[PDB]
């Protein structure tokens, strides 16, 4: 899983 | 934010 917060 | 992978 991926999750990415800019 | 959030992400839950069960
Ligand atoms: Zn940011
Ligand atoms: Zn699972």
């Amino acid at each position: 899983n991926n999750q990415q917060n800019y």
